[PDB]
């Protein structure tokens, strides 16, 4: 739970840089919301994301995707 903002989302610009993100999406709003986070959950909302996204039968990640991805978990 060290990471910081940077931190965080570099960790996201990782793990997404072989995904289908939609156009628009917004990747530092994602780290925005996860402050206190270890640098494994930033990987796994990315992972999580993907799984939102496989389970509808999706090959483009939404925002939305990595929104619903933060609260499942952190929450």
């Amino acid at each position: 739970p060290p990471p910081n903002e940077e931190a965080r989302l570099d960790i996201l610009k990782i793990h997404s840089r072989k995904m289908n993100l939609t156009r628009g999406i917004n990747l530092r709003k994602i780290a925005e919301l996860m402050p206190g986070a270890s640098g494994a959950e930033v990987k796994g909302v990315c992972t999580e994301a993907g799984m939102y996204a496989l389970r509808e039968r999706r090959v483009h990640v939404t925002q939305e995707d990595f929104e619903m991805a933060v609260a499942k978990v952190m929450q």
